[PDB]
């Protein structure tokens, strides 16, 4: 309650999924490098790592959509509902990469690479979609906080 | 790896599972129960520590079978390629129930009470089911051990 | 120092709290159900984790009595000082309540229903006694805090 926790409190939850964000890039990268050499013990640390950071990353999607729906309801505006909707929508999407994520670790798991390859590239897309969200997210909550 | 020290390790990750899985439950029935009493913020927590749990399930369940299908791989099979599939359909329902409870998660902050208890009514399911799944690989793992 | 960083440092420790004590809830929960239903390992794992969240429930209220105190020191306040024994009894119950599961925990070890039941049943009393304090400090703690 109050705006002024709910917006400070966003802040350090987008500050803290983005350098989630960042780890889980380079977990991604490692992982591509480790399947394109074929090292499969490599490939599955760097899967677990990324499934990790995912994990956090969906968990921090989810507290920002919960601290902008208590904003829509503190501050019933176009405003906060048009950002509560972009941060819906990145949930949505990240939790569909993290759907493919899941596909994509139990089929290395597995051993089935054309599965593994189709669904991890669809992970590294969802992440960027995400991405895209996460900066028009960050722009909207510019003009929420208002300095 | 010889095959009695894999044997070995799938035990230990399967009863630090079971410990999960108990800790999962927990959470799932704290869930329920402050879903039926309208305690909102409640549920928020119990989701996210279920969500938790789950995560947690989902990477033993990724481990136990990348140490079956690294059984199979110094037996020229056995009782190896059964329990292999037991693991890989645990391991598929437990990602399910991840997706699910991934659904339920963002229809509760959505504010979504429809689409929330679908959802989480498919979790409880899912739950269920590995939990059959569960006990059958415990089973066929003891008929491997030779003691 | 300065009166502001000590009440948001309060405010983070009374939130951490409160989902420690949530957590705590359900552990207990699940302990009875298990003694209910006889399942002996089940019971055991959940005191256990009972225990756990317990102990960290003490620690945050153990945090809460310095800081009160803190706050006391450098913007002395009837409402700083309201709180403070507020804490300070909460700090007592809770202690108390972890004397008991310990007891409880104990009685289970040694297989001693009559001692476990009335300790387990002194046990959710303290707790229930303490979330009835833990509620009266949050309020005081929104005075406090002064908008």
């Amino acid at each position: 309650s109050d705006a002024q926790e709910i917006l400070s409190r966003l802040n350090s939850v987008l500050e803290a999924a983005w350098k989630t964000i960042l780890n889980l890039a380079s977990a991604t990268d490692a992982a591509e490098k480790a399947y394109k050499e074929g090292r499969e013990e490599d490939l599955a640390t760097y899967l677990d790592q990324a499934a990790s950071y995912q994990s956090q990353v969906d968990q921090y999607a989810v507290e920002t959509v919960r601290l902008l729906a208590e904003l829509k309801k503190v501050f019933p505006d176009e405003e906060a509902d048009r950002a509560l909707q972009i941060a819906e929508k990145l949930l949505k999407t990240v939790q569909e990469a993290s759907k493919t994520l899941d596909t994509a670790v139990a089929a290395a798991a597995n051993g089935d690479e054309e599965t593994f390859a189709k669904a991890f590239n669809q992970f590294v897309s969802l992440g960027n979609q995400a991405d895209t969200l996460f900066t028009q997210l960050q722009r909207t909550l510019t003009n929420l906080n208002k300095k």
